[PDB]
């Protein structure tokens, strides 16, 4: 009947909540964070400048070795 | 029996409230694929510049 | 009292459907620990190769 329908709906939801809990637990354990990324970004900012300076230094040497 | 059903529904609502809070915390904290790809691209661009510098330096070394 | 229970069940169903869709979205967007580890290792490669080139360039300059 009507109580039976409501029980059956709540069974469906019980299962859905169980699965959502499992999925969220997983995302939390697998998540790389914004902060982790910013830490690498900061290192890449350093290296960007270093590679540019190296390019300028190698260009100067090439020209020198050129005469 | 209705009480026990009403109790189960309130237990499930409580778990859903906690999940909503957890999801919002995830969204706040998570790095995303697009931004990781942007950074990885920049690293690869730099790695390619370095590989080319390595070859130029080698060549210069053989010239001297 | 059945109406009270029906309305709580409606709150639950609606909130669960919303969460399902949000969790699906986040699964597609969220970069992982493993992804970050691989990018950390690429940046290690880059910083190590930069340092070696810095040394090789300083040496070559002294030689010239
Ligand atoms: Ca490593
Ligand atoms: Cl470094």
């Amino acid at each position: 009947g009507h109580m039976k329908q409501l029980e059956d709906k709540v069974e469906e939801l019980l299962s859905k909540v169980y699965h959502l809990e499992n999925e969220v637990a997983r995302l939390k354990k697998l998540m790389a964070t914004k902060d982790d990324m910013k830490q690498l970004e900061d290192k890449v900012e350093e290296l960007l400048s270093k590679v540019y300076h190296l390019e300028n230094e190698v260009a100067r040497l090439k020209k020198l070795v050129g005469e």
